[PDB]
């Protein structure tokens, strides 16, 4: 079932389609499997851009931690924004 839903997904990302990686600000960066997945395909992290969502619930020094890092940089940046 989840294994099923895996491999659809690892299909789709695959191929040169600019991948749209986001994830929660309360899960940490390496838990999150949108950008784990996103790394897998992706080593360079030249064609995946990252959104970092539920942002309004940190500090500025958490967006900061999250926003710009240098633990898995890749090309396009982030991007955080709280939407709700």
């Amino acid at each position: 079932l989840k294994r099923k839903i895996t491999e659809l997904c690892d299909k789709y990302i695959r191929g040169p389609n600019i991948i749209l990686a986001i994830s929660a600000a309360d899960t940490d960066l390496a838990n999150s499997t949108a950008l784990q997945a996103s790394r897998r395909v992706d080593p360079r992290g030249e064609r995946t851009i990252g959104v970092i969502t539920k942002m309004d619930l940190v500090e500025p020094e958490k967006g900061a931690a999250i926003l710009s890092d240098r633990q898995y940089p890749l090309k396009l940046g982030y991007v955080g924004v709280i939407s709700k």
